[PDB]
Order: C-alpha cells, then structure tokens, then sequence
C-alpha cells in the first residue's frame, strides 16, 4: 500500500444515525457502512470520497484561515 494519507482523521466510527456524504451528495447509511468522519472539522465523507477529497482541513495540518467560521454569539439561554 501507498504510504501518505496526506487527508484528514478519517476512521471507521458507528453511525446509528444516517449520515450525510457532504462530498458527493449521497447517502451513506444503506448502500454499506463505508463511512469515515474527521475528529478534526467533523467531515465525514464515504470511503471512496476520503481519497477523492481535497479540500484542506482546517485543523489537520494548516490552521485556521484568515476567514472566520464563528458567527454571532447567542444572548439568551
Ligand atoms: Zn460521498
Ligand atoms: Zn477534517
């Protein structure tokens, strides 16, 4: 096998729930259970998509870019 994952904290986790491919656009839960979701930027994506992916993580390996994911902060409870 290549050596160099160079992606993201792809890793086989349980999904009792069905999980949506945020890659492909497709279902996951139902054509198996190839379903790898990043500890990092909670991207899970199928086990095709993993090596397909190409988007850079924002946590795993870079950090964060000058953009800013947090928005307005809530006021009440
Ligand atoms: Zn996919
Ligand atoms: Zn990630």
């Amino acid at each position: 096998g290549s050596s160099g994952s160079s992606g993201h904290k792809f890793t086989a986790r349980f999904f009792k729930q069905p999980t949506f491919c945020s890659h492909c656009t497709d279902f996951i839960w139902g054509i198996g259970k190839q379903g790898l979701q990043c500890q990092v930027c909670s991207f899970v994506v199928h086990r095709r998509c993993h090596e397909f992916v190409t988007f850079e993580c924002p946590g795993a390996g870079k950090g964060p870019q000058t953009d800013d994911p947090r928005n307005k902060h809530k006021f009440r409870l």
